[PDB]
């Protein structure tokens, strides 16, 4: 009973934010064109997903995520549209603390080329609850050419133990 | 990056299945200082959306998560919107946990007069005084709140006390 | 042979509308009641009382109501602040898709302050999507003003 | 007291184009299905818990958002367009759909058509909900791994999801 | 020409009944097994194992099972303390509303003695099923009838 | 004003999909001191309703929120109620977070069952690991398939 050992390792968790760009376009017709002042959108406009691991849980689907993980766990966030950034493109450019404890280290952008991808990576360094704000640019495409629609952010919630 | 974080004002509605209560609690307390416990299964709680605010929409427990600073305003009604049986909140208090919310304040709201005829479909039938219970999140952590309400039944164009009841719900602030 | 005593249920349905969300996302809506503005089910919440053989996705704007053939329903609508500031008032319910599970809805007035409910009975088996139209008023200086006319589409099935 | 005619409330119902994204937890599949099929006409079954499905909102459209089974409810006349990706958006491992077919129930959907979308090349699998009823669909996909930047086929898999139209 | 090798699935379903909630909310229940007292689906949870083309609302007392025509089901019931204290024992399953998706159920005895209620989805459509059970309380190393109850749950086959 | 708040006794049932485990983890630990990790996806956790208690009913992770002072009693079983294959909990211990719960005690209930009981004695959030043995029904005998653990989440206020 005091001889049961449990292998306990740091997890590496992939998170994908899936954004309903059509919905956003419809509900925010005149958004910010300043990336330093992004337009707040509600969490109803997107979906967040993550892979399972021991000690990790979430409200899968919810744009809020409600992630609970272990101190020590690494996270990697990417964003895309419902058509996987094939038409409109939703492209995250920053992740920052919004409320609560500094659970996560400052996020680092990492590029992955081949199509260029970008993930935003951190580690749960402290126990607590934290709300994160993630900013993204939304582009449309017309003559097979991207054009900026606006800059937006949403807030999501995480906790580590 | 400027996010312009500001204190939100969240409206919360508790919708109580009064028929269910009356069937499951046929002999409840008639002393308002000693309300009858009901499960959160007997009601539903809803709240409006805001950045950094989430909940278990529909569940009587709510599971509200919001920002220190956010204001909340709580009202209660029945599944028939207090048109027959009425469920009327008279108190909110801390049940467990940190005092995340300030003690609540009852505020009286007078319903507006009607819109002009040009603005009202004839298809609509439309005096009420309402009460809401306001607070603000002021400390980080987790709190369980007890909300006590009077259940009145409609007898013949007249209300009669059925009983006093309370449920517990859960909230947290960051 | 066991006797369950199945009989018709009477289900109360409450639609709770996030009027502040609507006003923000549909700033120039329809002012024609014969032509309401579509809103997504994310902008409201639907609730119903429990009963034998009735289920739903409680709190979802779509409801996904599953009930018995023979069951009565009574629908009402209000805002998150219980129509005390902004007000959301149902004025019509109609078939949008699917089978004619429900009889045509009929408005009922309920006296003292004045309320209205929209009632029907599930007379056939199958799946039906229903559109509910409502007027949204804002309140300014103890007076109401029309903001716009909207509709949402919800889903129901009877067995 | 403005007259509203209850018999001409017009909702302007139109067919919706629903975009659906399947997000596959490829790391889970590799661990839990270490000996998959390498024959694409005989893909290996995976549980709907291995993946998430998401769809855009529209009137009369609903789903269990996030769930791999979807439980999609839509209008007869609507068009679905399905794409597939991993949790890392196919940047490392990649999950690529190659077929969608009827698995059980009514023929709600016409046979799906693969459509190319260009200016990376992207493919979506599209169909119109042509009849009322309930159908379960099987979607087959290839999972390719990258180890040390070497891309190879890991296996062919399929999951089943559910949809209904009225 | 893709072969899915579709096969009939055998789904295990477990109904877990919150017997304390029931006892406190139904002080005078039916004592006649032919007239069981209806309980709300909020009073229990239903669980099932996963399989291709099988889904449910996992944990909800109504279940919302969607399965394939040809799939078999086996239902068992137990309390939150696995029938070690209060016991919930199913004794019948029957059609409440809807189509005859499932054949009449067969009680099967398993050996320390359990009973399962088995059937097969023989027809496409939507069915509501009523499951009746006996709730017994544990007194002093002794079990006594508290009452007879049923709940209604929902299933569909395609 | 007076709510007569009472300490609650919460029964928790873990229902393990033994067929899923067998398929997913064909070569598990045969050493009970060193159980094999499984995803909370392979099981379901449920608990009784009570004031101040909530959970994500069904999820293998539970996400239980209860009150300091509340007792928990945990039992485990298969989707066939341990009538064929059997899943039998033999240990519960802290995995992560605050020590919200006292050490768990096994209690025998008399055909013979075992429960694992604790009380929430401090406020905070704790992850717990629960270990169990999975046995398969040979004919009318039991054979050991493997030892496993899953991780679930609880919080007290």
């Amino acid at each position: 009973p005091n001889s049961i050992n449990l292998e306990k390792a740091a997890q590496s968790i992939q998170i994908l934010a899936v954004i309903d760009t059509n919905y956003i376009k419809r509900s925010h017709p005149n958004p910010s064109l300043n990336a330093q002042n992004p337009t707040s959108i509600p969490s109803t406009a997107l979906f967040m997903l993550n892979g399972h691991a021991p000690g990790v849980s979430s409200s899968e689907g919810n744009g809020n995520l409600g992630l609970k993980l272990n101190v020590g766990d690494k996270v990697s966030l990417m964003g895309t549209s419902l058509a996987d950034n094939s038409g409109d493109a939703a492209l995250i450019y920053h992740v920052q603390q919004y409320s609560g404890a500094q659970v996560f280290a400052p996020f680092t952008a990492v590029t992955i080329e081949q199509q260029v991808f970008q993930a935003f990576e951190s580690v749960a360094k402290s126990a607590g609850s934290e709300y994160l704000a993630t900013s993204f640019a939304l582009y449309t495409r017309s003559q097979n050419r991207k054009s900026l629609f606006g800059y937006f952010f949403w807030v999501w919630q995480a906790a580590a133990a």
